[PDB]
Formats: C-alpha cells, structure tokens, sequence
C-alpha cells in the first residue's frame, strides 16, 4: 500500500528515500508505483522543452517550464543547459579547444572534485572509432582525457551483473547478481528484470560505491533512474543537485542511459538505425558539459564515460535447441539465450542426472554452437562458479548464437538482430572507458583493463577506502594524475628451507627405477655449484615467488631450473626456468623413459613414490621442468627427480607434453627467450582460492599424493623483443594459462586429431591473469624486478586474449 495523497512539493528528486506507506518523490518512485499524486506535475515538467531560444532570454520566470532562461536561473541552478550559449554569447563546451586541467578549478566551498559516472548500456568499444564523426562531445572527452581502446566486462556480459560489478569491484559470483534472471534455491525465490523481487536487498551483496561513500561521510546522488524519466531531466536533476549548499551537495553522481543497447537489440550493433541513438547520447553528454560549464564546474568535476558490455549480431535463426539433443527435455529448466544454465525442473525427480545431460550435449553435431560444462570446469578467468545461484550445468554459447530449450520458445516469445552475454573475451562484448577531469591524465591512452578495477579508482577519486573487492588496487595508477594508491608488497609468510644432501639412495623405497648408474674433478665442483644455486640468476629472473601462507617448503636448485618444493603436497608449488631463443629441444632417451630418481635432498617421507602410480590405473605422472629442454645430456638427469614429478591423467599428458615439447620452444623463438613458471593448482571447492590440505577431494590411489585440479604456467619475456628474456632492461610482457586437469579431452571436440590441431586452442580458452594464479596458489610473483610496483600490478592483471584487432 502507498498513501499517494502526500505531496512532492519542495521534494522533487529527494535523496533520502521515504518508507511505506508514505509516498515517494525520489528517482525510483515510478518503478515502485509509489510516487505522490503530483510527482508528474511538479517533478516531470516538460513545458517549452529543453532548450533556451532567443525570445526566452531574460523571460519572466514561469515555474511551469521544464527549465529556465530567466536572469535568475543561474542562482536558482535550473537554467536550460544551453542558456549561456543562447543568451550570453558563450560557446558550447565541445567548441572550446581543450586545455590541460593541471589542478581542480572548483568554486569556493567544494571540499573535493565531484565524480560523475555517465554509464551507457550496450556501448560497444568499436563505437568510439566507428561512430566518432557523429559523437563530437564524446570524442572530445576521449581525445582530451584518459581513455582505453576498450574495457573488458565481466561474464556474463549482461547488464545487471556488469553495472553491479562496476559499483562494487566484485565478480558476479561474489556480489550475487549472476545474471539478469536468477533462482536462489536457499531463498526459493526468483529474480527477474520485471517485477518486485529484484528490489529485495537480499540479492545484492558486497558494498556498492554509493554505500561506501555514505558510510565514510561522502554524500551520494541516487544511481538508478526510472525508465520514464527522460534523459534531459536526469541531467538537469544532476545539475540541480550540484547547486545545493555545501552541507547538502553530493560528491558522487551517476547517469544511466538505456541506449544504445535498446536500439542495438532491434537493429544489430551496426544497423543503419544505430546512428541516431549515438547522436542522441552525444547530445546528452553535450548537455551535461554545457551545464557544468555554466556552473563553472567543467574543470572541477571528474567525468567517467563507461559502458556495461558491447553488442553482437544475433538473429532467431541462429538458435540451437536442446530438444534436438536431449531425450528428456521436459525434465529440465533452461535459462536460455547467449548463455545457458540448466537445472532439474523438479527436485523430486531422482532420475535426473547431470552426467547424462552433459554427455548428450557433448560434441554431438559437427558445427555445434555451444559447449556444455560442469561450472567448476569453466575457464577460471570467468570466475563463474562460487555461488548457489549459478546452476551446476553451464552452456557456453558461441558468439552470434543463442541456445533455447524448444523451437516454440523462440517464435511463441524474427524480431531482434543484436544480443550480448557471451564470454567476456569476445571482441564484440568489449565496452568503453574514458576518464576526464583534474584527477585524470591529459591526452593519455592506457591499455585495456577489466571493469572489476574501477571501483578502487572511483574510491581513490573520492578519497574513500574501498571495501574488500576483486580489483588489484594500484593496477590503474597510470590513469591518474594524483590520488594514486601506493601499495606495499605483501610480506612473505613462510621462508624456505635450503636442504643439502641428507639421504643415501638406499633409504628410499619408492618403487622407482632409473638407468642412471652410468659413472672428474673439473666437472664435479661444477655440478655441486649448480645444486647450490649458481645458475639461479638465469632461471629465476624476477626473484623467488613469495609464499603468503603458513607451510613447510624447500628451495631446490638445478642446472636448468629452480623449484619451491612443498613437503605438505609432496610436489613443487612452482618451478622456474628460462629457455633462450637458441635453446634446442631433445627427446627423452630410451634408457630414461620410465626413469624416476630419488632426490637425496628430500626425505623418503616427503617424497612421492612410483608404486602409487603403478597401482592407480587411472593416473600417470608428468614433470614440471620438461626433460625435452634440458641443456645437456647430463643435466637431463635432474629432470627425472621425484621432486620434479606431478600426477597427471593420461589424457592430460597429451596436452602437457605438447605444451612442453613444442609450444615452449615456439614461444622462445617468437619472443626472444621466455622465462616459465609452472605449477599445480588445487581448487576443489571452485572458489578461485588456494585449497588447504583438508579440502583435497582426490589422491593418487593408496597414497597421500594430492591430485591438482589445474596446472598453470606463467610465460614472461621482454616487451622490447629485441632484448633477450634474460637481459631485459625495461617493461615485461606476459601470457599465462590455468589448464583444467581432466581425465578426458571431452572439452576439445577435435582431440582425436594431432595435438597441433587442438591443444593451443584449448590453452587460449584457458588463458589467465597472473593475479588469477596468485589467488589460486597463495604465491606472489615478480618480487624482484627493476620496475615500479604499480607497473608490476598492471602486468599481473594483464590477460592475453588472442582476439584479433
Ligand atoms: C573477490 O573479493 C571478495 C571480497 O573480498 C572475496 O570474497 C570474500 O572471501 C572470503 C573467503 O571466501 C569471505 O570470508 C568469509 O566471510 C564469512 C562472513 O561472511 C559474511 O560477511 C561478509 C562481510 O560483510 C559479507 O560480505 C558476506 O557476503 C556474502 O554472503 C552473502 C550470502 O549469505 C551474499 O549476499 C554476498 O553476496 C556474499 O556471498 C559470497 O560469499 C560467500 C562466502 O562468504 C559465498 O558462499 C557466496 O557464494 C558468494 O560468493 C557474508 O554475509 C565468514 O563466515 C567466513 O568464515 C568461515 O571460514 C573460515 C575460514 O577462514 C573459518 O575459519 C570460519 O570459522 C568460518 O567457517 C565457518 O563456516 C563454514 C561455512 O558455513 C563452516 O563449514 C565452518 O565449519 C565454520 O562454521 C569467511 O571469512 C568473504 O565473505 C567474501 N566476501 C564477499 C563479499 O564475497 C573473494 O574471495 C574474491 N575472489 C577472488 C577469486 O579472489
Ligand atoms: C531495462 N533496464 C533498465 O532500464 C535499467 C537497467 C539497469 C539500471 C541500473 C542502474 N544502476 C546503477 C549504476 C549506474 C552506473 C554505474 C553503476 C551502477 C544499476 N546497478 C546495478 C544493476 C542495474 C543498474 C537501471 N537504472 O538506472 O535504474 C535501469
Ligand atoms: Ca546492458
Ligand atoms: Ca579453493
Ligand atoms: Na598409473
Ligand atoms: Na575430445
Ligand atoms: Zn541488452
């Protein structure tokens, strides 16, 4: 119930929200059907439109008008945005040359530069170039301020997940808005774009920027606008709030535009109909900047122009139907479209089996345009699993396609020509970032970055301490003129042991064998020095990784590689080696095929054993440092030490062997040497964070050897590829992966072919940031470089996407 007989007089777009049944006059009252009886009359005036004209200049104030051109309007804070231009001979903001804003130039009584976030739904990154002729205000923002060529959204590349990520710095799995549509089985409630459930605060986790501000004494405008409030009114409301007394004025504001998304769905991302929506959004930006100029705020406010996701060509005919795959299609509920989420239709149906649904959806049609995954097997870069609102079965849909349950769903619902929601590395899903104002840099281009990083920056722009989030604070310092955040490296929690030779060969009873009893004073001191760390500067180029949790581990040195060996997990946490451009690949010799050698630095009790592998009919083993890249026949023996062995399914070994034998050398050739750090990951509860020992669900049969869920590699070289990886003077370049450790290659539909036809395609799908690997291992990389720490944070957030231009 709402007692809509209260009044909005003096309350239009009030900031504090009033509680039922009292009627509301705030910017969301329409969405709740709760506005007072006179809200349209008082708050949504439209008389005479949005622009001053010559005949209105100096008019007698008429309170009915949408905006004013009377002499008093500047002090009332409610002139039309073009008032000074039409009536006082001023120029539009867009027609002024840009001039660097070296310091905030703010009116007296401003405690800080305000922040205005201008969010545009569906604004695909390539519109900045492709539409630049029809968007002069935006182009001036972009060319004069700080811009990225694009900004990566979060998955799924839908509106509600992305806007809430922008506001919180959190992945959707952590903030809880995991799609535009959701079912929460604990609440037993559904969240939908239409209707009232979405207003319940229980769906919305983390802490959004407007709450972070309020808690710390910075006032915020309300970020949401009911759809029927016209854009011109949203802008004039922001400008009016900016004219409030100091004690009442917010410091942070957001504008939201449903365009160009709304038209992009109907017409496709580059439909000829799209030009007009782009023109209109530009004109709104112009109104805001003209309005700031009239208030003498145009060199005071930081403006962020930012999109939630892009837009792809998608039509009804490019729909896959689960009814063409599944016998039991009436026993499932599908959340359809540009991603699929499957659960049981009835929790009382005990004949429902995820395994049989996955198998019926796997590589069934030659050009199949979706791929099924149990959610824990999704690429780790998506961070899309740790929430009970995310169904166990997920369908990744190819760009340009939809998935639906049955044909009748699609024609009893061709209308549309555009959609979004696909994998967030897809080029058409990328969106925009421009920052303009005193705290941003002048005419500066920055590399692409992820929208999870902006919350920290928006907190920095406002002097707020960010709530805990998934950005890496400091990684966007290069966007800013001032207000940089200067983090310190985390402290190492565990220091390594450096064991020497402590065990005789006969103390080991590991069931291993090796043909190495093949028998010099020059060469003996030499091998001793390698075991003491004499080649370590070649193979550990950026310092040893720091271990950020309590554990017991050993540093082990060798001619060709260095490792940090966990006495708890019985394998390395990391193995580091450098391969120069000139390195040669060799084979594993015949006499060494099944060679595993005890490591006399590490006790039998802290070692793996061969007999467990022999007995585990499912499980084989591989090596972290690859024997193929040994520097000499004699150094190759080091590669067969039991301390370099890790458990691997035979199907996985196909992938790993090709990576090690072919791809490492290929990258060394292309990049002028590479430094590689490889290791295991254990994430059995799919939370993106390192498992403790007591979370491990699977061991090599009969043993305490834990089975990794994933294997990572971090591959680092010099950004200036004219310098070798091991003698780099300047910035680094990196690519990384987190490969799922699976007992089959069902993910790769072409896996019966030669590895040259499918392995690298698998690795590109599982591309990762160094930061992803850090969360998953509790290690901290790049501790000893010549580079600034902020620069290294940016490197750790880089994702190599393999998307074309
Ligand atoms: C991305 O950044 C985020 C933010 O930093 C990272 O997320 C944090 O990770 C922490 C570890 O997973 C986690 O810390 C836990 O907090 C528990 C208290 O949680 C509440 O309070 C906080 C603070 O206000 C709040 O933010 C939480 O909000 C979550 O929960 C509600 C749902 O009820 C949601 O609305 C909200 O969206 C959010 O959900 C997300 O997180 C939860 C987990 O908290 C998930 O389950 C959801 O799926 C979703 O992803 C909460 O309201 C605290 O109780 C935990 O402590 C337990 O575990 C420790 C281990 O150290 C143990 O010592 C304790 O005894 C305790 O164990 C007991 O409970 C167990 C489970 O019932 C039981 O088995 C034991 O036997 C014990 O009884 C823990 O400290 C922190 O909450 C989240 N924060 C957020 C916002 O998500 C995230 O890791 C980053 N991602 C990456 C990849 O880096
Ligand atoms: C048909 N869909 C709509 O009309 C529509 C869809 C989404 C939103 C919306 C606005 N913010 C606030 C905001 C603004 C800028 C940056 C971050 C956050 C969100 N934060 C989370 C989820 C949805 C929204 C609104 N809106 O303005 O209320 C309308
Ligand atoms: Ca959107
Ligand atoms: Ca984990
Ligand atoms: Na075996
Ligand atoms: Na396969
Ligand atoms: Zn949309």
């Amino acid at each position: 119930w709402t007692a809509t007989s209260g009044s909005c007089k003096g309350r239009c777009f009030e900031l504090q929200e009033v509680g039922p049944p009292d009627c509301r006059c705030d910017n969301l009252c329409k969405s709740y059907s709760s506005c007072c009886h006179d809200f349209d009359e008082l708050c949504l005036k439209t008389a005479r439109g949005w622009e001053c004209t010559k005949d209105r200049c100096g008019e007698v104030r008429n309170e009915e008008n949408a905006c004013h051109c009377s002499e008093d309007c500047l002090s009332r804070g409610d002139c039309c945005t073009n008032y000074q231009v039409v009536c006082k001979g001023e120029s539009h903001w867009v027609d002024d040359d840009c001039e660097e804003i070296k310091v905030p130039e703010c009116p007296a009584g401003f405690v800080r530069p305000p922040l205005i976030i201008f969010s545009v739904d569906g604004f695909r990154a390539s519109y900045m170039k492709k539409g630049s002729k029809v968007m002069p205000n935006i182009e001036k923002l972009r060319s004069c301020g700080t811009h990225a060529p694009y900004m990566r959204p979060v998955y799924p590349t839908k509106t509600f997940p992305n806007l809430y990520t922008l506001a919180t710095g959190l992945y959707p799995e952590s903030h809880g808005i995991v799609g535009n549509s959701m079912y929460d089985p604990v609440f037993d409630a559904s969240f939908h774009l239409r209707g009232r459930e979405k207003f319940n605060h229980r769906w919305w986790g983390g802490q959004p920027l407007w709450i972070t501000a309020t808690k710390q004494g910075v006032r915020a405008g309300t970020f949401f606008w009911s759809v029927s409030i016209p854009h011109e009114r949203r802008i004039l409301t922001i400008l009016q709030w900016l004219s409030l007394p100091d004690n009442e004025r917010p410091s942070v504001y957001a504008f939201y535009s449903e365009q160009p998304d709304f038209s992009g769905h109907k017409y496709g991302p580059f439909g000829p109909e799209m030009t007009n929506p782009l023109r209109e959004i530009d004109k709104t930006v112009g109104q805001l900047m003209d309005g700031l100029k009239q208030l003498r705020l145009h060199r005071c406010v930081n403006v962020i122009f930012v999109g939630d996701h892009g837009m792809e060509d998608v039509t009804c005919d490019r729909t896959e139907f689960l009814s063409n795959y599944l016998t039991n299609v009436d026993d499932i509920t599908l959340v359809p479209g540009t991603l699929g989420r499957i659960r049981a239709k009835s929790i009382n149906n005990s004949k429902y089996d995820p395994k049989t649904i996955i198998a019926a959806l796997t590589c069934k049609k030659p050009d199949q345009h979706f791929k099924p995954y149990m959610k824990q097997h999704l690429p780790k870069r998506l961070h899309y699993a740790n929430n009970r609102r995310i169904e166990d079965i997920h369908l990744l849909v190819d760009r340009r396609w939809h998935v639906a349950r049955k044909p009748l769903d699609v024609y009893k619902k061709c209308f549309f020509q555009g959609d979004h929601g696909f994998d967030n590395k897809v080029n058409s899903m990328q969106t925009v970032f421009v920052g303009y104002g005193p705290t941003f840099k002048y005419r500066t281009k920055v590399p692409p970055f992820e929208n999870i990083e902006l919350y920290n920056v928006m907190c920095d722009l406002l002097g707020l301490k960010p709530a805990p989030n998934n950005g890496t604070h400091g990684s966007l310092n290069h966007l800013l003129r001032t207000n940089t955040f200067r983090p310190t490296m985390p402290d190492e929690v565990s220091r390594p042991n450096y064991p020497g030779i402590m065990y005789l060969q006969s103390e080991f009873d590991l069931g291993c064998t090796c043909d190495d009893k093949v028998e010099n004073k020059l060469e003996e001191l030499n091998k001793r020095l390698h075991t003491k760390g004499s080649t370590k500067e070649r193979h550990l180029l950026y310092g040893r990784p720091a271990v950020l949790y309590r554990t017991s581990y050993d540093i082990l040195y060798h001619t060709d590689f260095e490792s940090g060996y966990s006495e708890i997990f019985l394998m390395p946490l990391w193995t580091s080696y450098t391969i120069s451009k000139q390195a040669e690949v060799s084979s594993i010799p015949e006499h060494l095929t099944n060679c595993v050698r005890p490591d006399v630095r590490v006790s039998p009790g802290f070692s793996q054993n061969c007999l467990a592998y022999k007995n585990d009919k499912q499980m084989s083993y591989g090596f972290l440092f690859p024997p193929y890249l040994s520097s000499s026949p004699e150094a190759k023996y080091d590669a067969f030490l039991v301390t370099n062995m890790v458990p691997m399914y035979p199907a996985f070994k196909r992938v790993w062997a090709y990576f090690q034998r072919v791809l490492v050398k290929k990258y060394a050739s292309e990049r002028n040497g590479v430094n590689v750090i490889s290791g295991p990951i254990f994430d059995y509860n799919y939370d993106g964070l390192r498992d403790t020992e007591d979370e491990i669900k699977q061991y090599v049969e009969g043993s305490s050897i834990p089975v990794p869920t994933h294997y990572y590699s971090i591959i680092t070289s010099c950004l200036d590829f004219t310098q070798p990886a091991d003698k780099c003077d300047g910035p680094l370049s990196v690519s990384s992966f987190i490969l799922p450790h699976r007992p089959d290659n069902d993910e790769s539909c072409n896996s019966s072919e030669d590895e040259s036809k499918w392995v690298e395609e698998l690795m590109k799908m599982h591309t990762a940031r160094v930061r992803d690997i850090e969360h998953l291992t509790g290690l901290d990389f790049y501790r000893k470089t010549s580079r600034s720490y902020s620069e290294i944070l940016t490197l750790k957030t880089y994702l190599h996407t393999y998307e074309s231009e």
